[PDB]
């Protein structure tokens, strides 16, 4: 393994590995400590593979339940829940 994390791959504090897209997520997959200071300067949560909360969040691109992607508020639909 190249670095630590593949090539594709995010290596957050170095020992945690998750793919690249990921980094700039605000909060949700790490926190802050790397991925979101070692990159995120964004207006637009991440260009790579990433979905946009209607309440003003980021969230990861494959939350997608209903039609829409999981975050809960008034965006995807608030909560695919079971």
């Amino acid at each position: 393994s190249a670095r630590t994390c593949p090539p594709n791959q995010f290596s957050c504090a170095s020992g945690r590995c998750i793919p690249i897209s990921w980094t700039c997520d605000l909060d949700d997959d790490c926190g802050d400590r790397s991925d979101e200071s070692a990159s995120c300067a964004y207006p637009t949560c991440f260009p790579l593979t990433q979905f946009t909360c209607n309440n003003g969040r980021c969230i990861n691109i494959n939350w997608r339940c209903d039609n829409d992607n999981d975050c809960g508020d008034n965006s995807d639909e608030a909560g695919c829940s079971h």
